């Protein structure tokens, strides 16, 4: 059996070519998946670019997808042959210290290895994954969206601690992790202040998705001071997300693993005792939290643009586009 | 120097009497309050019929009340003549180890005395209370005047369950004035709520209204079971049933109106399942001030059913007893 | 090729039943609709109920729902499949004295002929009205369901009632469907905006958030008299207690949902007065555009109560009569 | 007594002086108010710059004014000493074909006479009006005292507009004592309201809060086109949007300023162009309660005293004025 995918055998945009590969078959606790839609992320393309290294080589990416079990592999029970599935992208072993307390994406054994950078990811018609990762779900395009866009703004929010009344600042709100972000601190209660350089083409979207008010980077500073801060953009904004903040004020950051080194005022963190949280992923608990949430139509997934595989290149390139507003999928 | 009021020199419904009494005044620290709205709830109908004791005797009732200030006393700045404000009911010391903690209703130093129990309350055209338990508002006294007893209440109880956004919340009594408002925090708070009312019949859209998910009787229930959280502000009637449909670390959260009852707590279910029996009262003098902002935001909603003025409080403690529809009973002095 | 519907053979509210259906098929100039919402109204009651005699039979009543077109007929074009509409609920011919000068609810070949009492209607998955009653729109359509008969025929007595800035504006049945939206369009033309109410503490913060100035009770509006506008929807219900507020040249602007609605007028005071008693029904194809962008807009806003799945459209039809209601009860296919 | 009063005896505003002059005294159908706020418009600078005869003279300018009443003249009722009036400008005989009509400010008598330019104004302690002009008022006088021109002649421009709700209309000079009401009464009526400026920075904020939906510059307006409405206060609208911004059925209104007409455009397009001027008395009553109910907002730039009439008048061309420049005599 051959399959469609793109791959890259050298780092770099240009070499991210259409191929024919032989499918992969599951092995003990795997699940083999035909890709229905993967999401385009700046993580996805910091792979393609040579940011992080890959494994294997040639490299298929895509950490973001979901799609049909094809096949489960011997041993494999709890998903089937025929079952909508959308793929947790964390390895994480189940028996180390922090996979038992939850933290399943900081596993010590897996090095909280992501699907599609240390195995063949989802910009392919099949892929295999461990069939203890791959969620059933009744909501696949939608669904899509969850496994770094909405998990990562969940595992942001819930170690900001907002409570209702708190004000809450978006940096990169039209991000695919900023705008689940948004619905995630309105969801918590939070009145939640959405911040782009695009306010006035984006107002509307980012109201849909639940902000109180949208705002240029120097209107914000004027609505300081904030209690949290979400800046899913890694150090790009770092400058602004830090001096909005008020007393107590939790700055929660992460990023899509390019260089981020920032110069911090240790004077301001402890006169203010502001806290600075790093966020990665998200727990595998909660990732059933963020499925059953898009379900019940508590969150939604804001959609740009769906592109074959055939156009990967293009589709990645638009996550630059000053006009793209929402998500981008690659549909094998 | 006088002034309209409710009250009774002994307890007993039929005992509470329109009378004219002596307008207090502010001394240093207080203020002055020409009352507007108070609450009618079931605290201050126990109050009247004597199941708490109230001084001095003889007493004007009345726990929950806002209105608009008349004259500061010595000291008091940040509020002046003309401001409307609602009235935080607990008074509070500010120097105990629950008050520098923020749980100002558990002061060791007052008892949690409340407003109104402790001291005269707001059936009546004047009260003077604490300058500090008066918080300015721009809202509706109307609306504000649910928020000392039913909003802040019912905030205490969904923030003491630790509700996180996908958990699933029941709230028994959810057509009481307390219970009307946890439908609306579980719901703040990203809970899938459950109203839960032997009166789903007539009841259910406006609880739906309130930011209930689903409305159940008790028979339904029993089979939507489990739940992660309870939030039950009834005391000792609905007791069997919301123990018993909670899930693995359950919440149970309970508060009441002073009246005594007590519960059969099967401890092995408890432990065997990891649940919490959490005792909620009033709520802190912090959360008081987000209440209110949440409410001149929009974020919550007062619901109201009638205003009657001061002379037919009888009337209203009966309303409350038996109400027409759902919503909050409201006295005019 | 089947589908999901309420139907009755007989009239009552009793006989309204669930049932599965042909999935009707566009003809030409049509578009087969996927209801996502439908309106209960007072109109669908009284057509169920029996008030108001509707074809085919067996029928499906809704007159006031919106969704996304699933299929388009022979002939139909600017309208494709997946596009979210909401239905203009007036049959019209575009070609008589009544079309051509804009009065399309009028129409003299059709009869003012309304979607759901003289076609099967929307209270079912799938609707085929004509092409052309089917207007786009990017608002929810949980919203957009609220205005072929709630907005548009609010906004068709506010505009046949000549209201100036400054006018004094009283709106009966101020809560109903109609109501809601007459006070917003009363505020919009520049009206001070007096809803009128005898609940009054229950649903003042709604009807000011709809843009009334003031809310009374029918007694305060005779002592507020006298009033150039009196918008009323509500047939004869309240012409005993609000004709008489009206002042010189007032003009009473009377809707209604097919009941009975006979009165009793003083032609000496009508007289006397200049009194204009304005008769308005649906509204015109042309301001039906100019109703949904304006909630596009955000310029007047959906007043929801509950949605109810189909299956519960007894229910939702008997919570019209509740006293319990502020706002609108949707059905959702 | 003797009163404090700007006259001038020819005309410029370098002969408008501070003088000493009796205080009239009110005859029949008159009453006496002692000035509390006058307005500064345009009208008032052309008078005292001699574009506009006035009578008597010397002059005393000033025709929109608010005050308290001191004296009512022989035989008035209804108005009392010690009430707060607003005064409608217009001078208007109740019985001719206009007047009947409701149209006073184009009363066949009088000839639309104004007060403070056919008879001594308001830029003094006391001024003489008639007593019918006279409209007693709960609101901030100086509030009040931006409604006889700004106010009132923004209402009578958006009356002749026939706005209806969701029609564009586009407002010309904005930031006017005219043209800010216009914005406000533009929303008030439904419109969707583009203010349009040149100043667009220093007043977006005022503009906003005023009511309109837009603040654009004249080049920004070409692409928000067509309108529906195009109110211009001043009869300066060519300059800054080309007749082709009017929609099919749209309607231009001016209230002040020749200039040239594309005809095959306006009959094509069945465009109105429709002349306004002043108010009607009926709508003075009007604007003066929507005020009190706070439903238009006065906005202020400065106040000045008596003695330094002649700044606030030369403020009214001021780049940095954004508002209404008041003297309070
Ligand atoms: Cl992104
Ligand atoms: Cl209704
Ligand atoms: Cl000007
Ligand atoms: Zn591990
Ligand atoms: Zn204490
Ligand atoms: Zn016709
Ligand atoms: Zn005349």
């Amino acid at each position: 059996h051959e399959m469609r995918a793109a791959a890259f055998s050298t780092p770099g945009l240009e070499n991210l070519k259409l191929v024919e590969a032989e499918t992969p078959r599951p092995g003990p606790g795997e699940v083999l998946i035909r890709v229905k839609y993967a999401g385009v992320n700046p993580l996805d393309y910091n792979v393609v670019a040579g940011a992080v290294k890959a494994s294997p080589m040639p490299h298929i990416p895509g950490s973001e997808f979901a799609g049909v079990v094809e096949e489960a592999g011997p041993g494999v029970t709890g998903v089937s042959r025929g079952d909508p599935v959308v793929v947790y992208n964390r390895l994480y072993c189940g028996h180390c210290r922090q996979c038992l307390t939850g933290w399943t994406q900081m596993c010590e054994v897996t090095g909280g290895g992501i699907i599609g950078i240390v195995t063949q990811g989802g910009y392919a018609e099949y892929a295999v994954v461990p069939a203890k990762n791959a969620v059933a779900t009744r909501a696949l395009k939608e669904a899509a969206t969850l496994p770094i866009g909405a998990l990562t703004a969940w595992n942001m929010a819930y170690r900001a601690s907002i409570s209702p009344g708190e004000k809450v600042a978006v940096v990169g709100a039209t991000g695919n992790v900023g705008i689940y972000a948004v619905q995630f601190a309105k969801l918590l209660g939070g009145e939640v202040y959405a911040i782009s350089r695009r306010k006035a083409k984006v107002e509307s979207i980012l109201k849909s998705a639940g902000a109180d008010a949208v705002l240029t980077p120097d209107e914000a500073k004027s609505a300081a001071p904030f209690d949290v801060v979400l800046d899913p953009t890694g150090s790009a904004s770092w400058d602004l997300s830090f001096g909005v903040l008020g007393r107590g004020g939790r700055y929660v950051t992460a990023g899509a693993l390019t260089g981020a080194e920032v110069r911090l005022d240790l004077r301001r963190l402890y006169g203010m005792q502001i806290l600075v949280i790093g966020a990665t992923g998200g727990r595998r608990a909660d990732f059933n939290t963020v499925v059953r949430l898009l379900e019940a139509g508590r969150i939604k997934a804001f959609l740009h643009n769906v592109y074959p595989l055939a156009d990967v290149r293009k589709a990645l390139e638009e996550l630059r586009s000053p006009e793209r507003v929402g998500k981008v999928l690659i549909a094998p």
